[PDB]
C-alpha cells in the first residue's frame, strides 16, 4: 500500500523537446517539432506534459536543444504555474547541444548528459525519459508501478506496429516476463513477433530509468568515444545485454475514454500523418477523445473572442460539416468540410475550404478553394488562389506530398509575389 | 508632464459589484449582476476590471455585497494574477452590508464605509467610484487628468441619454466650466438639456474623489441618521450644494475603434437590453469592437477544445449566419440565425435557433425550435420544445417580457417536470 | 496497486475556516481565527492547506463564516497558483451562516449545507471534513487508504490526550477493529482508555466520510428541527449509532522528520497555548520542523529585505539567543532572548525582549523592555513601556491571562493615549 | 496632456543581459553576470527588469546569451506572472550569439538584430535598448518624456563620472541642448567635461531609440562587413556623425529617497565592486534604499522559514552589528560584523564573520574566522579555516584581488581536497 502515490513523488520527468521533425520539411524550418501547433489550441509538448500532471509527476526537464524559442515563450507563459516551493516545477533545461555535432549526432542521450548535475540535484529515485514531440494518452503511475513490481533498472514502453513502419522506430523481442532479450534500433529488415507475423512489438521511446543507475549508466556511454550517445543506439542495447531491462506493454497504461478502441500513438514525424491525426479530430467519433474531464489536456489558453460566422457580401449563410473553428476565427459564408481552424483564421467570402488545416493567423482572401492542404501560421493567401485541384501546379509552387498533401508556407507564397506582411 | 502617468499611480478604484439586477427578475435571482454572462466568455464585471488595467489603476476594490460566490471565485481564479509587492492587486472587499438594512437601503455608499479603514491604508490620493454592472469602454486616466486640471473634489462622468429614459439615472445641469449647477437623482420629469430638448444630461454612476475629501465626507454621511447613504441621493447632492462637483463628458475618454459612431454604454439592469446588447455581438458590424489591440478585455479563459460542428443523425450539414459560438460548444446539423452560444453548448440535430442567447453548458434536445429567448446557464432543453412561437405558451410556462423576450430557468423548466440533473 | 494515488483524485477537501477562536480573546476579535499569524511567515490555515497538497489532494474547499477577509485576500493572493482546468483549485465557499444563529449555533455542519449543490458539483467520491484553525502535520492520503482498507463510512482521525483537557473535544471509545462503539461529545467526565487511566482517546476534529452517504446524512440532520447542526454533537453520534463509524490513530500518518518523538497536534485555542506553540520554533530542538523537504509548507511569500542588523545609537552590538527573526526585520542593538520576530518587526535600541511575539509590523520604541507578552499586528509601542515585569500593572492595561502571558493590541494602546496611526 | 502614459505603452524593453561579467572572474564562470546574486534575495537583472515595472515598460526582451540557465528558470519562476493577452510580457528571446564570434565580438548589437523579426511583430513606436548587469534605480517614463520633448532620434543617459575611470564606459561631449557633439568609446585619455576637468560625461549604457530608425540603422550595420556589431563602437557613433544623437541627464530621473545625495549608479563588474555594493546595504545609512515603498524592486521570493539564531554547543549568545540576514539562514553564536547572509547560511559555532559576502546555501563549518571575503552559492567551509588574515595564504589557495578581497568557489575548496557535495 501507499506505493502508486510515493512513486511519481520520487520521480522526475525528462521531456526530450528537441526533435527537429525534419520529414515535416518546413512546418518544424521555423519552430522545433514539440512547439508544431495540433488540433485547435494545443501544441504537442502539452500532451508530454499533461501526461506528467495527471500522472502525478510534477518535476519535469524540458530539454529544448534546437530553434526553440516558441517552445521556450510557451512553457513560460502556460506552463509557469507551479510554485518551486511544494517540488512541483516545469525546469527548461537549455540542452546547448554541441555544434561540433551534427543533426542527430551527440543525440538524444548527449543532451540528458550536459544538464546531469542539475538533473541529480533534484535527488529523484526514478526518471521518466520521454519522446516529446509524439501524441498519445498515458498514466506514467501505471508504468512506475510495474516498473517496480518487476525489480528492473530501465522498462520500456513497448507496442505492437505494423512490420512495414517498424523501421521507423527501435524492434525489441521479450520473454514471458516482458523481460527484454533481443533490442534492434531502426533495422532495415524488422523482425516479427512470433505470434503475428504482419506487426512488430516496436519502442515508443518513453524509457524509465531507476535514477541512480542512469547516472552510473550515462558517464560509461559519455566517456565513450565510439557511440552515437543515442538512446536507442547505445544505452538500451547495452542495457539489453547486461539483462536489465524490462518491457512494459503500452496498453496497459494508456488512458482511453472507451475501452474497445485500439491505443492511439500517432509518431507525427511526416506531414501526411500531422495532416490525418489533426482531421481525425474533425471527425464524427475521433480517436483522440479531448472531451475527456479525468484526463484534461492543458493548454496555453490566452483570450480569444467567440468564432465568428457572419453574412458573405451578398448576404447568404455559412455551411460547415465536420469541423473544428476555435476561438477568434472569423468566417463569412464560405462552406467548409472535414477542416480543422486554428486561431483568428480570417475566411472571407465564397470560400471552399474541404479537408485543410489552417493554422493560427491565417488570413483566406475572397473566392478561395483550399482542398486537402496544410497552411502554416500567419499566411495570406491571396484572392481567387485554388489548390489542391491540380496537381502538378500544386507541385510547382507548394510542397506536395507523394500522397497528395500540400503544405503553404509564408517562404514560398513570398517567393510567389504575395507580399504577406500586413 | 509627467502626470497621466504619476495620476493612476496614486489613485485606487471601487467597483460597486453589489448589484441585485431585479430587473432581469431571474436570471441575476443565483448570481450577482456583475457576475452575469456576456457576449462569449466574459463577465459584465470584466469590462469595469479591465478599464480599470488599460487606464493604469491596477489597485482595484471589488466591493462583493449580495449572492457573491460566483463573481468570488471569479475574480480568484482570474483576477488573481497579480504581484502585491508591486502595488498592483484586486482587494475583494466582501461588504456585509447590513441585513438590518433591506434592498438598496443602506445603499451604494454604507458599502463603501464599513471597509473604511482598509481604503485608508491604502493611502491613495484618489479614489474611482464605479458601477460594476454595466457595459463601457473608457480611459479613467483621461478622466483623471481632466479631473486634475479643473482643481474639483469629484468628477462625475456625464452622458447625454434619451429624455424617455433619464429618470433611471440622476440627471444634472452644468454650467460653461463642466461645474454642476444642479443634480437631482431619479426624477419622475427629468429636465432636459438647454440645447436639446429630446435629451437629458445623464450621470453614468462613474466618480472620481480625491481620498482626503472622500473620507471626510463618508464619516459626516454615515454619522448622518437621515440619509440614505447613496451615492446619488445623499452625497453628490451634498457636494453639489457646496460647488465642488464637476462634469466629465464620457465622450472624451470613451475608447471607441471608429470616431464615427455614438458611445457606447449599456445598462444592462433590464432583460430585453442584456438580449440586445448580447446580440450586438453576432450582428455584422458590431458596436462594441472585442477584437481591439489596443485595448483588450480580458477574462478568465479556461481550456476548452475549438466549437465542434458535426453531421446530424440523418448526414446533412448545418448552417450559421450571424452567429457566435464559443469554445466548447458542440453543433449538429441544426440551423443558427443571430444567436450567440456560451460555451459548452450542446445542440442536437433538426434544430431551428433564430436570435437566442445560450448560457453556458445549455444542452439542446433533438428537434427544438428556440426563438427570441435566453436560456440561463446549465439549463437541459427537452426534446420537441418550441419557445418563441405560441407568445401565450411561453408566457404561461417561462417569463415573457413585455417585448417578446423569453427567459428559460432551470427552475422553470424543473417546475414543468423536464429533469435536469444530467 | 493504484489506489494510493486514484484515492486522492476522487477525493475534496473541505477545511472548516470559520472559527472565532474564542479564548484568544481580542487576538481572533479583529480576525478569524484561521488567519492567526503563526511562526515566522505562515497562518494557521496554511497549514491544513499544505497537507492537502502534499497528500496530493488539490481540491480544497475553504468554507469561511466569520470577520473573513483577511483569509479571502490571503487565499487570493497565495493559493490562487491553480489551474482549474486541470480539477485543481481552492474553491473559497463564503459560507453566509445564519444571522438568526448565535455564536456557534447552526453550528460546524449547517456551513457545509449551505453550499451543498456547489459540493455536489464536485462529484468527488470522498470527502475530507477539517478543523482549519489547528496546527498539526498530517498525509490525508494515508488516512484515507485506511479508510477504505476497512469498508467504512465515516473516519475519524483519533488521538490520546491527558484526560484533564479531554473535555475540549469529543472522546470515543473503539474496538480491536478502530470501530467506535461509543461517541460522546464535550463530556465533562471524560472516560479514560482502559489500558490508560491518564489518557483519553480524542478526536482531532479530521474526519473521512464517502461523500454519497454524506449527502444522504446532510439532508435527514438538515430537515432535523432539534439538532445543533454540529459535525460533533449531531453526526457522528448518529453514526455511532448506525455501526459505520471507524477511528485511525493519527500516528499512522503524522509527518514526522524524526519517528522518534510523540505527535504533534497543538489545538491553539488559548492565548497561552499559541505563545507556547510560537515560542516552540525559536527553542534549540523544534518539535515542529519547518526545515523539512519532504513536506514543505507553503504561504503566501511576500518580497522582504533581509533581517537588517545594525549598531545602536551608541554604536554597540545587538545579541540575540533563540530567536527568530522574519524579513523584513530591523535591529538596533536590543538584547533578544526566546523570542519571535514577524515580518517588519522595527526594534529601536536599548530594548530587552524576552520569550515575546511581535507580529507583524510592530514598532517598538526606545529603551522597551519586554518579557512573556504577545504584540498585535502593526502596534507601535512607546518609548520606555515595560511589560511582563510587574504583573498588576500589565492586568491593568493589557490582558494578562492567568498564566502570566500577556496580549497588547491598537486598541489597548489607543485607550492609554499611546496614538498608533504611523 | 496624456503622454507619460502613452509613451510606455507604445515602447519596449530590451534587457542585454548577455554579459560574461569577465571581471570577476570566477563568480559568473558558471552564471551570467545578470544572473548574480545581489543584496539578500535579489538578481542584478531584476533593477533593469523592476524599474521597466515601475516606469510602465510592461513589455521586456531578455536577451540571454552566455551561459545562461539560471537567468532562464529565475524568469520563468519570478517574472512569469503576466498575463499576454493585454499587451505585458517579459519575451525571453534565446539570442544563440554566434559561436564563430569570440568574447564579445558580434557584440551587443548583433544580438538585438538576430531576434529582429519577433522586436518588428511588437509593433512598438520607442524601445528601450538597457544594460542588464548594472545595478541603478532610474523611471524610464521621464527619459521617453525628455526624449519626445527634444524630437529625437536616440537618446543616451550621461552621467558624470570619474576621469581616471572613464575608460570603462563610452565618453561624450554634448551640447547647450544636450545634443551629441562627439560621441568616443572606451578611450585610453577620456577627454574631461570643460567645466569639471576631474570628471568625464561618460554614457551608461541605457539608450532610447524610435524604433522605425532602430531597425533601419541596424540592418545596414548588419551588412556593414567592417563593423563589430556594438551599440557603443558602430551604431551610436554613427548616429552622433548624423546630428541625431540627444543626451540625458541621469539625475533628471534616478528614483531617490532622499534628494540630498549624488546618484547611485554601480557598474559591478569588478570583484571589489561587488563586495562593496553588498556591503552598502548591511551600512548604518544605505546609499540604496530597499524599503522604498514608492518604488519597490521585485524577485523571486521563495518560501524561506525565519532567520533562525541558536546557541552554541557552549550555550552562550551570538552578536551581530551592522549585518543582513535573509531568510532560512541559521546561526548559532557567531559573532558577525559588516557581513551579508544570504539565503540558506549555516554558520556553526564559535565563528567571526567580518564584512564579508556569504552567497546562498553555504555551510561554515565550526570555529571558521573570514575576514573580507565573498563565498559563492553552495559552498562548504570546512572546520578550522582562516581566511583573509594571512594574504598570501588566500592568495596561494583562492583568488585574492589586488585590494584584498578574497573569493572561495566550490572549485577551489574541491582542488584543495575538501569534499563539497552535501
Ligand atoms: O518568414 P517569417 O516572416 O518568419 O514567417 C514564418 C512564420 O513562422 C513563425 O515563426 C511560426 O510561429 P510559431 O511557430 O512560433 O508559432 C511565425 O511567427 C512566422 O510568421
Ligand atoms: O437550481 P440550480 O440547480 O441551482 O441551478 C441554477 C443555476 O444557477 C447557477 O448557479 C449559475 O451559475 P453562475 O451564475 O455561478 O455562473 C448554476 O450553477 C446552476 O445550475
Ligand atoms: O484597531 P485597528 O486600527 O483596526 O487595528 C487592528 C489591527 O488588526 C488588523 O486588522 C489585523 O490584520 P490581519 O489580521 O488582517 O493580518 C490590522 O490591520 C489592524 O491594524
Ligand atoms: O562546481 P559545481 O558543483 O557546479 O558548483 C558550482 C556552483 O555554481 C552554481 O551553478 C551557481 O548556481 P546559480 O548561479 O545558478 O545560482 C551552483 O549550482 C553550483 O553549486
Amino acid at each position: 500500500l501507499m506505493l502508486a502515490r510515493q512513486l511519481p513523488l520520487k520521480s522526475v520527468a525528462l521531456i526530450l523537446a528537441g526533435g527537429r521533425g525534419t520529414r515535416l520539411k518546413d512546418l518544424t524550418n521555423k519552430r522545433a517539432k514539440p512547439a508544431v501547433h495540433f488540433g485547435g489550441k494545443f501544441r504537442i509538448i502539452d500532451f508530454a506534459l499533461s501526461n506528467c500532471i495527471n500522472s502525478g509527476i510534477r518535476r519535469m526537464g524540458v530539454i529544448t536543444q534546437y530553434q526553440s524559442h516558441t517552445l521556450v515563450q510557451h512553457i513560460q507563459r502556460g506552463w509557469s504555474f507551479f510554485n518551486e516551493e511544494m517540488n512541483e516545477f516545469v525546469d527548461l533545461l537549455p540542452a546547448q547541444q554541441r555544434m561540433k555535432g551534427e543533426n542527430w549526432y551527440r543525440g538524444t542521450a548527449d543532451a540528458v548528459t550536459q544538464n546531469l548535475d542539475i538533473i541529480r540535484r533534484y535527488k529523484a529515485e526514478y526518471v521518466v525519459i520521454l519522446a516529446g514531440d509524439h501524441i498519445y494518452k498515458q498514466d506514467y503511475s501505471r508504468m512506475l508501478i510495474d516498473h517496480v513490481e518487476k525489480g528492473a533498472r530501465c522498462t520500456v514502453a513497448c507496442m505492437p506496429v505494423p512490420i512495414e513502419e517498424a523501421s521507423a522506430f527501435g524492434v525489441m523481442a521479450v520473454d514471458e516476463n516482458d523481460k527484454i532479450i533481443e533490442f534492434v534500433e531502426k533495422p532495415a529488415n524488422p523482425p516479427s513477433m512470433p505470434n503475428d507475423p504482419s506487426k512488430s512489438l516496436a519502442s515508443m521511446g518513453i524509457y524509465v530509468f531507476d535514477a541512480d543507475y542512469l547516472y552510473e549508466l550515462l558517464e560509461e556511454d559519455d566517456r565513450d568515444e565510439n557511440s552515437s550517445h543515442d538512446f536507442g543506439k547505445d544505452l538500451i542495447p547495452k542495457i539489453t545485454e547486461a539483462g536489465l531491462a524490462y518491457a512494459h506493454p503500452f496498453p496497459l497504461s494508456c488512458v482511453q475514454s472507451d475501452p474497445d478502441a485500439e491505443p492511439y500513438w500517432r509518431d507525427v514525424g511526416t506531414l501526411e500523418a500531422y495532416w490525418k491525426a489533426n482531421l481525425d479530430l474533425a471527425s464524427v467519433v475521433p480517436e483522440l477523445d479531448m472531451y475527456d474531464r479525468n484526463w484534461p489536456i492543458r493548454t496555453y489558453n490566452e483570450s480569444l473572442p467567440p468564432a465568428k460566422f457572419v453574412q458573405d457580401r451578398s448576404g447568404s449563410h455559412g455551411m460547415t460539416l465536420n469541423s473544428l473553428v476555435s476561438g477568434g476565427c472569423v468566417i463569412s459564408g464560405s462552406v467548409v468540410v472535414q477542416s480543422v481552424l486554428f486561431s483568428r483564421v480570417r475566411v472571407n467570402s465564397f470560400c471552399n475550404i474541404d479537408s485543410a488545416v489552417l493554422l493560427p493567423e491565417v488570413w483566406v482572401g475572397r473566392s478561395c478553394r483550399l482542398r486537402r492542404c496544410v497552411i502554416d501560421r500567419a499566411c495570406v493567401i491571396p484572392e481567387g488562389m485554388v489548390i489542391g485541384e491540380n496537381a502538378e501546379e500544386d507541385a510547382r509552387r507548394f510542397y506536395r506530398s507523394e500522397e497528395g498533401i500540400v503544405l503553404v508556407t509564408r517562404e514560398m507564397l513570398r517567393k510567389l509575389g504575395h507580399k504577406q506582411e500586413r
